[PDB]
DNA sequence: ACCGGAGGACAGTCCTCCGG
DNA sequence: TCCGGAGGACTGTCCTCCGG
């Protein structure tokens, strides 16, 4: 089944024999399969740890700070900001 | 197709019918055939949206708390409690 | 009766690769 | 060449209701 990194970018038919493939091998590319990448299990009982975790700690972060700050942090991607944000307080 | 609400409870066959059905008709039941109850989209998308809530949220604290069990607030209940202890800050 | 879990239709992923 | 998106095997959901 798994198709070789050149032709996964690509998007062309792989021949996927062993070692090498008729593009990469042909074409003059070095040939890999890499790993499948691990991801979080899409599991109803998973996502629910990960909603109800994310709850909680928006709940705690109201008795802290204003709720106009939660919505800032759960936007930010950049972790000067996230501290910042906590510098004032 | 959609159970009673009592047979659902039971776990037994449900004949279905409307608007009493088999048994709830029989045992003089309060047949109910409640709505259909709404979860979030099991996607990767929103599994990935609501993991990158949560991170962010970890790290902002991370800062907060960087001395341990957060999870110790985390599963306090009582208002009043967790901000008689977090005025330990 | 009661309820763990089998059974199965279905929701949605997450790959490959076709064709504009 | 190039990538949107179709095709479709598959992972895992989420019902019903069997039978112990
Ligand atoms: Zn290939
Ligand atoms: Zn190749
Ligand atoms: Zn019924
Ligand atoms: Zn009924």
């Amino acid at each position: 089944e798994q198709a070789c990194d050149i032709c996964r970018l690509k998007k062309l038919k792989c021949s996927k024999e062993k070692p090498k493939c008729a593009k990469c091998l042909k074409n003059n590319w070095e040939c890999r399969y890499s790993p499948k990448t691990k991801r979080s299990p899409l599991t109803r009982a998973h996502l629910t740890e990960v909603e109800s975790r994310l709850e909680r700690l928006e709940q705690l972060f109201l008795l802290i700070f204003p709720r106009e700050d939660l919505d800032m942090i759960l936007k930010m991607d950049s972790l000067q900001d996230i501290k910042a944000l906590l510098t004032g307080l």
